[PDB]
């Protein structure tokens, strides 16, 4: 047998040629249209709304929607390949992408109205609409309010850091509803134009700048009883939309961490130092093994657990281990690339470096899947 | 939802086919039943009881993928693997034995050896009836043998040999002039010996020696035919990398196992160990790097029984499994309070075993090396 | 113009004649008294009180006691340079003298009557009385006032020395409900020390307990001069500074064994001091070692002025025994041996305070003025 | 009765002469009366602003260590560290155009040029109203071929700090005589043949401006090449002295991030509760305290040999590594705790520029191999 050092474990012969057409896709795309536009996408913080339409085109958005609603009907292993080939270019973008797939055409399929689903989600599949996702507040305890009025509801508050608001036209805000004996958390689908609605953008990001983030703000936004989602109350909807996110992450992050590799390894490869090229030093060996090994596992557990979302077998926590694994482990590789380059091309690296920073703490700097870990272990809280 | 599984998150269970579930289970129950019981005492005075040899050998866990023609269980890698994990969730030294008799001694003789020699030893070995050692090291090889009338004469020295004090059959490895072949020699051999070694740091619980040839004859139909250089010896060396990298997981498991358990029940302030952040972290690090050592594993294994694994997989996965498996008897180590009380320092027994089996294959990262030739074309 | 690798900044040069003396003083009684014995010691954990009377002849126990209670009177920097060179040899050995120095005869001294200190100081001096320091239990000791003085119940834990010791500092609680510390001797009725064995390190250390059974202590042997926390803690306080220049003793033993190791062997073709990853774990070592004496030799010229605060202890204790188990490992995982007793040791010395991390806690709200 | 300052644990403060404290001082007004104020937008569009030489000169922080006979102001090495670390605790861009001036310009000429040529440029060097560059490396091609005259000079120097910019150039170019070695010559902007095209768009010390040293054909006299120097001796001595320096600096890094992840902790408020109340934070600061504080002595300690003359080249590999090393960890550490994306982080900044520093010398630890072979007599 021979060595595939690049894919120690052949994990493209684990694959259905099925999953493998995917990828190519997702591969030809993201290096034929984005890989051109990434350095000064990234280095302006240039907002872009490209992607969308290119990437609805080619069937790339809400991979696991069923073909019924205007889906792809791809499987939960084929949506990893496809985030592993965005984020493989630049993070910024598979954020945007994680957005439209997982935060809102997922909670649509998953709990939405049959109008509502016939409505929205071919309009998103196809990147006609972007779509944003509305949970996070400045600070569950969230501030954003429904109240109910003449026809459907009224909304007020503002959402925070949401990904894709300043050009999104479907935003899935969540909001708390005073339903009868408590006040639980519910889902809402605005639209863009309707009054009350702002999106201004953030800008100066010091990581993740390929992508448009901005606020979403409500004050006192009518929404019609057809708007608000039938089929979920409380954690379960927001907290299904950010397990799928998370999903697609844990995929992703390794993308990223292949290019920090291969971009290594091919300048120690090129450069020459006190006699030999630099990948003659057993110190850069070293450094290439763990990269290798670390990615290669990393891989292994991902397909593993896409393989067992399609057999519904996988709870919640294993997403936990892969995407606390994917992101630290992307990091690490990250900063040990960044450690071996000289000379303020290859600083393609520099960037996957600052945009991995960003998304190891993007949701908190507290390791909360370490804890979820733990407790599902020991099945005690740490306070 | 799907149930979480904290001991097994992948399933690993449900990835094994039904006979290699079989063969773990009773791989388990041998190693539990009867190695758990003898550990403490074989490891602090040095002692192991040949017996274990026959027993393993009795339930079919010696040569596991040696085929049933010659004696031995035909089972598949997967189930090697399994093996080697569940002896050494009780101890590395056990498992270390087990790695000569299946790795050492059978492959090369199964690969290697002539119908009469595979006739001959293996359902031997098999059945731990004859127990077997390999003889390559040497304080580059200056062991040699000469033709003689009938055979050949081996004149040399090999050390550190595991299993060599207590050995039938030993398999040495010897320049004829100018090639490296391999040559059965039998426990009673003029000219053979096999001087006992003590005083180990770790492994206390395997047996170690030397083994010494001064004009030891060997017959002409006891030299392996089917090799010569130095693939013979390699090929040996990489099927037992191949259990180590499962077995070394074994022992992670049980420091892991031993550490969570401790910490259920522990307290500091009235909070048990468990609510502690650090705590929590390092239980998820732990977990997460078993769950992932074990898909590696189990895929070279997939990849070894459909012949489609190049060697150098098994420089990642042993080098991994044995890395981590040391970090986390560290891990669980250091959350440890107290010095030596309760059973729960059998983790200073994995720890100092695991210390023992990284660095068995020297101090150079010789794994990393290859792996990085294999990655830039370039001898480092 | 010359380097030395053994000691890059030349502590030598940055220490008084006095102090070099004691270090080369300490030195050899370590490597010819102790060296010898230490193999078999930790093997069968084996007790062998004569080391009292062989440190306290040459004036190794409680170095900064004054001449006028039998002390040899040195300075701070000197009982560091005592600590690293006794746990350069074994850490269990180290530990019996941080016992008889900063656990028995400090707090004598410091907190006890002129009696007292004249009736027991001398004689542990010279390691002809041995000492103990009973503060750990398994605080709910306690002392009952009767007639004459106190009456002792409760039980100690981990306790070096008792099992050998003649006389014991033991703190308990009473009511006037405050910590006070009490000197008992070897004899008196309801007081046991029984051994513990079994230890996975510090196997040439004897450890044991303390059980008081309604002990009797004649008023004469309370501690007068010090009440509630401030009596334990300076004790520990200057047990720590000691042990954070004898963890790098420890540290100093695993590199050179480590160097030496790597400069014998070859392998493939050279040596292995030809390989680079070899050569940066050595470059580590000899950093770290080489920052940690600069701290702890800070450490101890700013006690001896009396310009350090508690707090600084706290960073040189963690970091000296924190950097010496890092180095003790990264030494064991490049040989293919009294390395392994060391690491052994130090994994309990690294743990001895708890497992978790009562200096960083210290040091952050020293920082913050917030608990954690 | 001794009181515990958190943010100078062993008094360094204590240890310096009233002279370097002095030194120190007015190092510590300029930098935040002058450097901090422009540091941000500096960094942020790469700003050329050449009047910080004359601004450091004027105060005697140009090329400390030059005696008062050629305009420097003869001060110590404890005070040249000071300085370069009261500079980089603003930004290590910064630093970096000081340490050109002092050690990589000064110093060679000081140290190896001859009379004429110490009075002609040394004081205007120490006033900044010659700004100088040092010409090493290349994208050693640069050839000095002998011409009526002098030399003629023929290369390309790549990644020059200060050379947009420079009046003085100190280049380093191959001479063959008597046989083919490695020559010192100091050119002067305006040079026909000499150009110096700048380079932008850098990742990290985007607040030093940098660019090239193109020669085609460029006529040096007689007069202007180093007499008292060949080979590597020449550039080693300078890199040395800017290591030395770079020793101090990367620790005053270190510093600001520490101090900015402390009033970050002690500012914000998660749970109800200082994010300070944290015990990881805890010890994280914990970490970054003990080995900034450590450094501090290590680099104390190396400066006070260098101004009696006991310190050996190699102690200068392991404080430049040290100090560059844990600078880069805890610029990661402080990195990872701030929460957020998009003035605390200043951070950001000190990391990118740090990731640079540590990658300057080499894409391997150069450092780390010098110290190997000082300790076993074996070259890798
Ligand atoms: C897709 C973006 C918003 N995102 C990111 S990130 O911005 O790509 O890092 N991390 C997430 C975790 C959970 C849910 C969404 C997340
Ligand atoms: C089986 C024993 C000798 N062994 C060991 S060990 O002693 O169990 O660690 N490591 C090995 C690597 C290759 C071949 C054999 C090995
Ligand atoms: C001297 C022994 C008991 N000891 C030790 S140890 O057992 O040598 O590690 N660590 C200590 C910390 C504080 C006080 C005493 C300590
Ligand atoms: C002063 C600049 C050029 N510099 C730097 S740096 O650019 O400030 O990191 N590192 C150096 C190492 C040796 C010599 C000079 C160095």
């Amino acid at each position: 047998a021979t060595f595939h050092w690049d894919d120690p474990l052949l994990l493209d012969q684990q694959l259905a040629d099925d999953e493998r057409m995917v990828r190519d896709a997702a591969h030809a795309y993201a290096q034929g249209k984005l890989a051109p536009r990434v350095t000064e996408a990234f280095r302006h913080e240039t907002t872009d709304a490209a992607i969308f339409r290119e990437m609805g085109e080619i069937g790339l958005l809400g991979p696991t929607i069923p073909e019924q609603y205007g889906g792809p009907g791809l499987d939960y292993v084929s949506y990893g390949l496809i985030a592993r080939e965005v984020e493989r270019v630049d993070s910024g973008y598979r954020s945007m992408m994680s957005v439209q797939s997982s935060l809102v055409m997922v909670p649509i399929f998953e709990f939405g109205s049959d109008a509502q689903k016939e409505k929205y989600l071919p309009k998103l599949a196809t990147g006609e609409w972007i779509g944003c996702f509305g949970l996070t507040e400045p600070n569950g305890s969230m501030v954003t309010r429904a109240r109910k009025v003449p026809g459907g509801y009224s909304l007020s508050g503002s959402k925070m850091w949401i990904t894709n608001s300043p050009i999104a036209d479907v935003f899935v805000v969540w909001a708390k509803l005073d339903e009868d004996g408590r006040d639980e958390i519910r889902g809402f689908i605005l639209e863009k134009g309707c009054k009350g609605l702002s999106a201004p953008a953030i800008h100066g990001k010091v990581g993740l700048r390929a992508s448009i983030t901005g606020e979403i703000v409500l004050d006192e936004a009518f929404v019609p009883e057809e708007n608000i989602l039938p089929h979920v109350k409380g954690l379960r909807g927001p907290f299904t939309c950010l397990n799928s996110a998370r999903y697609g992450i844990a995929w992703g992050a390794l993308g990223a961490a292949e290019s920090c590799w291969h971009i290594a390894r091919q300048y120690v490869l090129d450069r020459k130092q006190f006699g030999r090229p630099l990948a003659a030093n057993q110190l850069i060996q070293k450094k290439l093994a763990d990269m290798q090994t670390e990615i290669t596992l990393g891989l292994q557990g991902v397909l593993r657990l896409g393989r067992m979302k399609d057999e519904g077998t996988a709870a919640v926590e294993i997403t936990s281990i892969m995407k606390r694994n994917s992101c630290g482990k992307a990091l690490d590789i990250a900063r040990l690339a960044r450690d071996m380059l000289g000379g303020n091309d290859e600083f393609g690296v520099a960037r996957h470096l600052v945009n991995l920073e960003v998304v190891n703490t993007y949701e908190g700097t507290h390791d909360i899947h370490a804890l979820i870990l733990g407790r599902a272990q020991t099945g005690i809280q740490a306070f």
